[PDB]
């Protein structure tokens, strides 16, 4: 058995001759709005600051000009294509967008001294890079102010690299974010942190090949920015109200509130002078997630629809061009006003249609069964195509929002870890030969969905079972070579090729420098993840916290290996206080300085058992950025 | 193969005899608090107006004095017995709770003229019973205000039958509720309402038989009420700030938001008259859902434990006694303290663990495997046991929070639905005899949690196959014999049951009155729910409705079987356009009032397209009460 990428069986290439005879041959039309006020191209590469690739265009020639491939949906092609589009636009005189030098778009609006921004980018390399196109076709001028659309890392990510903390802190730089911003960037980013970096791995598919047979586009970008360093910077301005309007260098920005829909803390903005709406990340021209990959919160479809036709009341019949945080603008009010009508019934109907059936009694999967595509005319529209968002998955979506991961059923009231069920499956199908038979036979019916199900009962009964991983990443590649969705097709090949090879060393926060934003209260929730309650236990201590620089006092409680704090009060009793400033704090977590170091330097100044709290640091864990996906846990010692 | 309950395992008899030996004998502490105040016990029945059981104490005599069975986990009893104590009972002059009438208790503040509520427990006639009940020991009062602790049934549902509604919309009576009340009690009790009514059949065990092999408890109360109804009349104050001080008759109320906790719209009552903290159902005696089996929206630990402590910090050092929504009151600063510090740590380490795991790489099912109890002394405590919530459950819903079923793993990303995966497995497995043979392999071992996801693919590859049924229903039952879980006990009798016998002719919302309180916004957004898409596509259409005693315009738009709507304003070209009132409209669409009889009454006036509307109408489908929960579907 092979671990070399096979080519299209004869049963997928056949099913994607099918799927070339019946898309929308509307073609240019997109292809117009994408190429459209395109001022320089961009086909290069970004680096870091150790001439380490970060972003790189190059890499997807194999999709320009060329007819898809066997091995690949067309629709995902032409989306692909449509991806590669990269460069420096003008929407209009004053109005740029840089698109395809991150997983974002970069909004640049020239004011009467300076330059008001949409979103920075995912990094602080990828900002730069951004802003360097930008410079080099239009006048150097200084940013007066930033808009975070949403607390998404794509958006708030290359902050740092483009714009000053202390100018922020200072107000010399207006920063607006929607409400709720630091709270969700933080929980989302940091707090869930390991988890999602590594699932969004298998989102991207960043360690998979650029290839026909591998990796192609993510629907909404083309992947994500390697060895590149995430930052954060705490907005100074939050819109709070369902709309604010805000002048800044003598640009008119109308925000309105979409929160809870595709972030938690969320906004489109409105450009009154322009005549254009920037929908952030709410209406691009895909079926987005109900729920993401990577791992995040439920998202609201009934809220999402509700916004969506609010922006089509309010601005609909006043833009006559249609900007968004990722992917092309839409043309003409015309064209705008029936884009947000199509995408609004999108998600009322994904909502709808899911509470229909739920109160028809059908479970997740029956739901995802039953609704094979979109409505009517909706199913004939290419930016409501399932290349990000998949129909199945937001079906369930919707489930679980309202009812959650158990369908109601007993017998799934307790399901066994993927081991013990594995070891049991393989057992009641006939031990791992009966297994591998079975998916040799689903292999050759082209029923690869029923075989990786089978494979990985095997997988995860036996890692050492060679036959077995080579059979599943061989199943998972033809599911990948058969899907529309791109980011299906990125969990697949991910899957195939950490099966094979096992998981590649990269971590996707490695420079990450969102931890200067933190607070201390949410420093410390982060502590309270970290702490290990095993350890923790019989290890009860109170310990209080003066921040001489931010005038705040907080109580830490660790009880029965539980850790909580209090903002704002100190704790009378507490068995040791602490003394410092958050950079202090910073440096002693991060194991930049040492604890008796700080305390001889007097940056740290203790009253009472100092001992705790050195005890109180060797109860916090640390988290390995890497983590098996596709098979079990690498354990450690012998079992 | 027999349809008939069986006696317990010897594994079974076994394993609960082990659970006697090994409980904290900490025993008549929460006795002596149940038994506190007991003015007048209640074991008696609660009758409709057809003289139908709603609520029957009686049924659980075979708990009280007796020690546990064979067939009932013990430390499952104990709480059970506790949970029997029912009747009027006074916390301290001018403050009573009337306990076990109801899945939920009826606070009674005595003010300067009459009665200040806080809850309405969850039907019409159990919170007319509970009212009578006090009436025969306290002198009768008006009504003056009601508070709504949170957006659950248990605690709104009975307004109307103890409330008038238009004493309320004037203003004559105070309703107070937390920010998002009715958005959040329609959503989870209407819009999602056919699924969670019948879903909470199993959590409830309703139509279960009350018995030591049957139901016997579900946690927080004993079950719920039959034949009875359900009400909703809207808030007419709201709290909106974190902490909002209202004084009502001369009662001094200090609410706390505790917004997306135990409910999505929540808060608890601070009394300081009375130095009484209510912490409405925010702090029970034992582990709440994280996620309800009955299903509604995966609640925050984390908020939860942060409310729990501010709680604690502001009035920890002021409250004498803690009073609930369920369950018994906690009497003494001291133990006040020490139970709302253990509440937040429980809370606080569901969230804490389950991140923790998540970070580490461990997926929903493995962190449940992994996490078998609560640290240190947590685990000691009586009113922290796994009685309602789950501790698997909660670690699994910890995940289902951040992020989501999806366990990162792609051979999971497209999950076959239950017939299909049944009719593979079945196959894979050797066909539906090879399968029954293991399932009888797994009764025999006492590997009844293998048995049931064996039997489980068997019953919906083939619902005929009677054996497969009678032994799925065979090994729930010694799950919910040997389980410490009430809510689990109940959700495995019913599986059983219904396994054995079909699903019982009965509807928990057939009574159901909330549809009065529904604003057109809402109405509409149920319409949407019910509208057929498939009927639908091909009959794009725009309605627009002027409400009259409202003064509210709604535009209707149908595109593509999808239906949206826009509260304050009108469609220029619609197809047509109705003029009518709420109330006309509740009637059309409950059945109750013809269209023809409504323009003939001219009840309904119509300008344009009279036919689209008709066809409208015939667009909606209607949701039968009844559905398959533990075989494919009808
Ligand atoms: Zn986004
Ligand atoms: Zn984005
Ligand atoms: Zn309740
Ligand atoms: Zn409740």
């Amino acid at each position: 058995e092979s671990l070399d990428s096979k080519p299209a069986s004869a049963i997928t290439a056949a099913k994607n001759a099918e799927v070339l005879k019946n898309l929308p041959f509307a073609d240019r039309e997109e292809f117009e709005a994408a190429k459209r006020g395109l001022i320089a191209p961009f086909s290069g590469q970004i680096k870091n600051a150790e001439g380490q690739v970060v972003w790189d265009m190059g890499a997807y020639q194999f999709l320009n000009d060329k007819d898809a491939a066997d091995t690949v949906n067309p629709s995902l092609w032409r989306q692909a294509q449509l991806n590669n589009i990269a460069g420096l636009f003008e929407v209009m005189p004053k109005l740029y967008q840089v698109r395809g030098l991150d997983p974002a778009n970069m909004t640049i609006i020239e004011g009467d001294s300076g330059l008001v921004l949409i979103d920075t980018l995912t990094t602080a390399e990828t900002a730069r890079a951004a802003l360097d196109l930008y410079f080099q076709h239009r006048p150097k001028k200084p940013i007066v102010a930033v808009v975070y659309s949403h607390s998404h890392i794509d958006h708030f990510g290359g902050a740092r690299g483009i714009i000053d903390e202390a100018d922020v802190k200072a107000g010399k730089v207006k920063v607006f974010a929607p409400s709720g911003f630091m709270e969700h960037a933080v929980s989302e980013n940091i707090l869930a942190g390991t988890a999602m970096a590594r699932r969004g791995q298998y989102q991207s598919g960043v360690m998979v090949p650029r290839g026909a047979q591998a990796q192609v586009d993510s629907g909404l970008f083309k992947t994500t920015a390697t060895n590149a360093t995430n930052t954060l910077v705490a907005p100074n301005v939050l819109i709070e109200k369902p709309y604010e309007r805000h002048t800044v260098d003598g640009v008119e920005l109308e925000f309105q509130l979409t929160l809870g829909s595709e972030a938690p803390s969320d906004m489109n903005i409105y450009l009154p002078q322009f005549k254009v709406l920037n929908t952030a990340d709410n209406a691009p021209p895909a079926m987005h997630n109900l729920l993401t990959p990577r791992g995040a919160e439920v998202r609201d479809a009934k809220a999402w629809a509700g916004y969506i036709d609010a922006s089509l009341e309010k601005y609909g019949d006043r833009t006559d061009v249609l900007i968004q945080q990722h992917n092309w603008p839409v043309w003409g009010g015309d064209k705008v006003r029936t884009y947000l009508a199509d995408q609004r019934d999108m998600y009322a109907f994904l909502n709808n249609r899911a509470l229909n059936l739920m109160n028809k009694g059908l479970t997740l999967h029956e739901i995802a069964a039953e609704v094979s595509k979109l409505p009517g005319e909706l199913d004939r529209k290419w930016y409501l195509r399932s290349y990000y968002g998949a129909l199945s998955t937001n079906l369930r979506a919707v489930y679980q929002r309202y009812l959650g991961f158990y369908d109601g059923n007993p017998a799934n009231l307790d399901p066994f870890p993927p081991v013990e069920a594995g070891k049991r499956y393989v057992e009641a199908m006939g031990g791992a030969d009966a297994v591998l038979k079975q998916m040799r036979a689903a292999i050759d019916k082209g029923d690869y969905r029923w075989a990786v199900q089978l494979g990985n009962h095997l997988v995860f009964a036996d890692p050492a079972n060679k036959d077995a991983r080579a059979l599943q990443a061989d199943a998972m590649e033809q599911l990948g070579y058969q899907t529309e969705n791109a980011l299906w097709r990125n969990m697949y090949m991910t899957g195939a090729m950490e099966l094979r090879h096992g998981v590649p060393t990269y971590d996707s926060r490695g420079k990450s420098e969102m931890g200067r934003a933190l607070t201390p209260d949410m420093f410390f929730d982060l502590l309270a993840i970290r702490l290990d309650t095993d350890k923790a236990v019989g290890h009860d201590m109170t310990l209080n916290w003066v921040f001489e620089d931010l005038k705040q006092d907080i109580a830490l409680t660790l009880r029965n290996g539980v850790l909580t704090q209090r903002v704002g009060s100190l704790n009378p009793k507490a068995d040791v206080t602490v003394k410092l400033t958050k950079p202090t704090l910073d440096q002693i977590a991060a194991r930049k300085l040492d604890l008796p170091t700080a305390i001889k330097q007097g940056t740290v100044k203790l009253d009472g058992d100092g001992k705790k709290l050195g005890e109180f640091f060797g109860l916090l864990d640390s988290f390995s950025p890497k983590f098996n996906i596709v098979e079990l846990e690498h354990h450690h010692h012998h079992h």
